[PDB]
């Protein structure tokens, strides 16, 4: 248990973050703050060639380097922070619930084959609204149960999706989604294996471009 509990203060559940905040709930909103200036920010970049592993990775340090030692670096993967001590979270299974995101090697595992889908499927270029909306729920899902980071894989998933959108052709706007409506498709796909609320949120949450 020993890698795992690395990635918190002493006694605490609160993640060791940049700002030495040792309140959970300060925490939180502290770097939520400036997540949201810094995905600002990556809106303009212009698109990858690939949207690949280690893009995701480039938008999660993009938007939690502020915060976290390891922005940018996946779970699987063990991480030395400036303190010296080493951490690593190769299983993770949220609380009160039976399915676990991917461990340990079906992180990596799991990104290739989302690598692989997206190379062939032209980052989803070429599509209508429907086909677009429906293939961006499957390739979300799969980020999802993935989950490669110890924290920030939604706000980094999000991301990811708004930008494949943006070279796609299609507004990916997730600004009237409540964490509710969000937690509910997202447990439904992987807990329960009903994708249905998953593929009506990205019916509602895409447009066409302006
Ligand atoms: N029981 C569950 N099963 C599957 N996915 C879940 C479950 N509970 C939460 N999630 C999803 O896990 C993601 C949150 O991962 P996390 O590493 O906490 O990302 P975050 O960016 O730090 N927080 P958030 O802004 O709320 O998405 C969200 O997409 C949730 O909908």
């Amino acid at each position: 248990h020993h890698m795992e509990q690395n990635y918190l203060y002493k006694g605490t559940t609160t993640l060791k973050n940049k700002y030495g905040i040792k309140d959970p709930n300060k925490l939180y909103e502290r770097c939520n703050h400036d997540v949201v200036k810094e995905a600002v920010n990556f809106r303009h970049e212009p698109p990858p060639q690939n949207f690949d592993a280690a893009y995701l990775s480039l938008i999660h340090w993009s938007l939690f380097h502020k915060t976290f030692e390891w922005a940018g670096h996946t779970r699987d993967t063990s991480f030395t922070f400036e303190d010296g001590t080493t951490a690593r979270m190769p299983a993770m299974r949220p609380k009160g619930y039976e399915a676990p995101f991917a461990i340990g090697p079906q992180i990596k595992k799991e990104l290739k084959q989302l690598e692989k889908t997206l190379n062939q499927k032209n980052n989803l270029k070429g599509l209508s609204h429907q086909e677009f909306a429906e293939n961006a729920a499957d390739v979300f899902m799969a980020l999802e149960h993935a989950h490669p980071f110890r924290k920030g894989n939604g706000r980094a998933n999000r991301m990811f999706m708004e930008k494949l959108g943006q070279a796609a052709g299609h507004t990916v706007d997730f600004s009237f989604i409540t964490k509710g409506r969000m937690t509910t498709a997202c447990i439904e796909a992987m807990q329960y294996g009903n994708s249905q609320p998953m593929k009506d949120l990205f019916e509602d949450i895409t447009h066409p471009q302006k």
